[PDB]
């Protein structure tokens, strides 16, 4: 549903880099606990992120946190969005790829997307692209609600995301090489 999708993709984000978190298991499930200031978060690990970080204390991780429900308890319960921090710390490289956005198969923008992160999560790319389609092009308003983001890598590999649904939760912890994104296409209809 249209209004629910806009709700979800207008939730605020807690985004921090070079943090430390604690990875544990508890009743067949896998979690990462993280505290940034007096702000407290528990991130469920569902996909391949389960095996990508070893249980126990994890340093040099970046975090992209979104609170799944509407309950107003202080602790954040999020899914995925954990990646390895940049392995070059002393310079911040930012690379452009091409960014193209389409409504009803005509371009409405042809420009650039900027990427600072070596290891970047589909949770983050999904959220931020939808944020842009929503705020500047009126996804998900009247009722523009379908589909296709396509991220094309340097080797021709692609990742595609349906706009008519939230990103699949098992994909929110998947990550790609942000230094090697050649193009991002967002088609709306």
């Amino acid at each position: 549903s249209e209004s629910e999708l806009k709700h979800y993709y207008n939730k605020p984000i807690l985004e921090r880099k070079n943090v430390t978190g604690f990875k544990y298991t508890d009743e067949g499930k896998h979690y990462l606990e993280v505290t940034v200031g007096q702000q407290h978060s528990r991130i469920t690990l569902l996909g391949s992120d389960k095996d990508k970080f070893k249980d126990g204390e994890n340093s040099n991780i970046d975090v992209f946190i979104l609170r799944e429900g509407d309950s107003r308890q202080a602790t954040n319960y999020s899914i995925g969005g954990v990646t390895k921090s940049n392995s070059v710390q002393y310079i911040d490289y930012i690379n452009t790829p091409i960014l193209e956005i389409k409504k009803d198969n005509e371009d409405v923008l042809k420009d650039f997307y900027y990427i600072s992160k070596e290891d970047i999560s589909l949770k983050e790319l999904d959220y931020r692209l939808r944020e842009r389609a929503i705020k500047q092009h009126g996804l998900y308003s009247n009722g523009l609600k379908q589909g296709q983001i396509t991220i094309t890598m340097n080797d021709g590999t692609t990742h595609t995301i349906d706009l008519s649904q939230k990103l699949e939760k098992e994909r929110m912890g998947e990550s790609i090489d942000g230094t090697k994104i050649n193009k991002i296409l967002v088609e709306m209809k």
